[PDB]
């Protein structure tokens, strides 16, 4: 197994806003409650899981549970930047699968409730 992606970096400054605030106190908490949530909620163990070729096809893995550190740590610049994470974690589970398979569909399902959840931000962010 790889190195999963790191949650700060002392280097990067941190920024919250009314969104990013949001983002973890709503979203994320609605998106981990969700029944296909438990394949989502930590870094993918490609061994365990005989995954040999997953960190070869996947070339940027996310997770909640990493999203879910960088949303504490401030890793995050906008609400924007962490949307991102979310489009990629889902988009991983398409690239590495094949279409109608059922992970694909738990991240489907998973992935319309986030769409539908983040339309709930302050259309105006305030630092
Ligand atoms: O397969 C899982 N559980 C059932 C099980 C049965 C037997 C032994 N061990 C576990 C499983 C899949 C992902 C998970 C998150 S993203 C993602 C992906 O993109 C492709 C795969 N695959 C491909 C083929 O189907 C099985 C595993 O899995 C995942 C994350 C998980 C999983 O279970 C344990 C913890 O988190």
């Amino acid at each position: 197994n790889p190195p999963p992606p790191e949650t700060s970096n002392p280097n990067k400054p941190k920024r919250q806003t009314n969104q990013l605030q949001y983002l973890l106190r709503v979203v994320l908490k609605t998106l981990w409650k969700h029944q296909f949530a438990w394949p989502f909620q930590q870094p993918v163990d490609a061994v365990k899981l005989n995954l040999p070729d997953y960190y070869k096809i996947i070339k940027t893995p996310m997770d909640m549970g990493t999203i879910k550190k960088r949303l504490e740590n401030n890793y995050y610049w906008n609400a924007q930047e962490c949307i991102q994470d979310f489009n990629t974690m889902f988009t991983n589970c398409y690239i590495y699968n094949k279409p109608g398979d059922d992970i694909v569909l738990m991240a489907e399902a998973l992935e319309k409730l986030f769409l539908q959840k983040i339309n709930e931000l302050p259309t105006e962010e305030t630092e």
